[PDB]
DNA sequence: CACGTTCGCC
DNA sequence: GGCGAACGTG
């Protein structure tokens, strides 16, 4: 039947169809530093969904920390993405959401709408429950994200160490 | 500071 | 083209 395993590599395969922007020697980081800080807090047992002002404020923090490819403090860019890509919900806006495309507009936009937002319930209930596809999800980000990167104060930041440091000696 | 334009890439 | 994005250019 339909297995956490499968449900696994649904989410998985909707993660690597995501399309980064990309710097001259890599992707950016938006998007992998969203989800992986939603990974930790799936794993945790957290409040899936935070308001705008929470949201901002803890990925801008893991931005400006390990934004190793120059990424500026902007959560508007990868929450649009993700919700974009139907992994992220938002709600408490009027109209329809934006793209990630542009720059002020977006960043007006969460300041006018503030939305209620987190990564969406499936993916959410799945992470929490199933280390395997946290840790699948986790290797699948640091390997075509963060290649020659190294993800360790992020992996601590989002509490995923463990899941993400896989043994090599 | 804010907007319109530009870059990289499927 | 469209989108995930940074950046002149006032």
């Amino acid at each position: 039947p339909l297995t956490d395993t499968d449900r696994s590599e649904d989410f998985l395969r909707r993660v690597r169809g995501l399309k980064a922007a990309r710097t001259a020697n890599g992707p950016r980081l938006y998007q992998p530093i969203t989800l992986l800080w939603a990974v930790g807090r799936a794993r945790r047992g957290e409040a899936r969904t935070l308001a705008w002002a929470d949201t901002d404020e803890a990925i801008g923090a893991l931005l400006k920390r390990h934004g190793a490819r120059g990424e500026r403090p902007r959560p508007d860019y990868p929450v649009l993405a993700l919700h974009r890509a139907g992994l992220w919900t938002l709600e408490g806006h009027v109209g329809e959401v934006p793209t990630a495309h542009g720059d002020s507009a977006l960043r007006n936009w969460f300041a006018e709408q503030r939305p209620v937002g987190g990564l969406a319930e499936p993916f959410h209930d799945l992470l929490h429950r199933s280390g395997h596809s946290r840790v699948s999800v986790i290797e699948a980000l640091l390997t075509t994200y963060f290649a020659g990167l190294d993800p360790v104060p992020l992996l601590e930041d989002t509490g995923l160490y463990d899941e993400g440091h896989h043994h090599h000696h």
